[PDB]
């Protein structure tokens, strides 16, 4: 499970080890399932992280700085059963998030572009799932080669479902 | 990771391998968790199972029928953050449960049995805890003749449930 570099990250394999600091970087991301989780679903979140490398060899990694340690975000595939059926369901699906405090600084870009990149390798059809509303990571999205193939509804809310080849 | 067997049960460690047959059986469970689970909850709790193994070296069995292969239950560790404190969160908590069409053989305490005695082996013989509930006789018995005393009580999940640990 080697880390990745970029021009500023270093991309670390998701584990137990960073709990407490990914924890509060949770707690600080203003949205219903981060701000008000509470510490045991964080940690049984976490340990599903953990799971996924265990189990598929590929998953989430924690975004750091170099110098200071520092959790700028996270980003990388995730495998769910959300009930999108069989051409989304079980299929990698890539997701990100930049920390409140670190946003504004094409650090998704750069993540998702080297996670990307390597996926390519490794693998792979990627999919995602993204708020219609969230137009910033949309065009994200479709910059990164994503693309919208079906409209859901997800927590009451038009979602797309996008793929990448 | 390495199969156990009993007289009566095979113990095979939790992998997303038996997940259709695992969720099967959380959903004949009844009992609020268990089944009211959508197939995502489930999927992201076997997930965090094999995340366990990943990080600790030990967690959750699949206890199986030595002639069907049908599933009978599951036992073993999990490590949690419930809040009890540092005495309790972030140790290994022993858990099972039997389906309840084969509950009252001994099971549980045949699976915990063979866990205990492994676990015993492989770190040395370490603190292990168990979260029950306090009107839960049955259960507070078998947890008592595996080696297992209560220490402390807690609210949680709307009634009160007893801290023990063994060793």
């Amino acid at each position: 499970r080697q880390v990745l570099k970029t021009d500023r990250l270093v991309l670390e394999p998701q584990s137990m080890a960073r709990f407490d600091q990914w924890f509060a970087m949770e707690r600080q991301r203003d949205e219903a399932g981060h701000r008000d989780l509470t510490e045991d679903q964080a940690w049984l979140r976490l340990c599903a992280r953990q799971g996924m490398w265990d189990a598929y060899a590929c998953g989430f990694y924690y975004l750091l700085d170099p110098v200071s340690g520092e959790m700028r975000g996270e980003a990388g595939f995730q495998f769910r059963r959300r009930g999108f059926g069989p051409g989304f369901d079980n299929h990698p699906e890539a997701a990100w998030a930049v920390a409140s405090a670190h946003q504004g600084r094409g650090l998704a870009a750069e993540a998702m572009q080297a996670l990307l990149a390597h996926h390519d390798r490794s693998s792979q059809r990627v999919v995602a799932l993204i708020a219609r509303s969230n137009l910033p990571s949309l065009r994200l999205a479709e910059r990164l080669g994503f693309r919208g193939y079906s409209d859901v509804a997800f927590d009451g809310a038009a979602h797309l479902l996008l793929e990448r080849a």
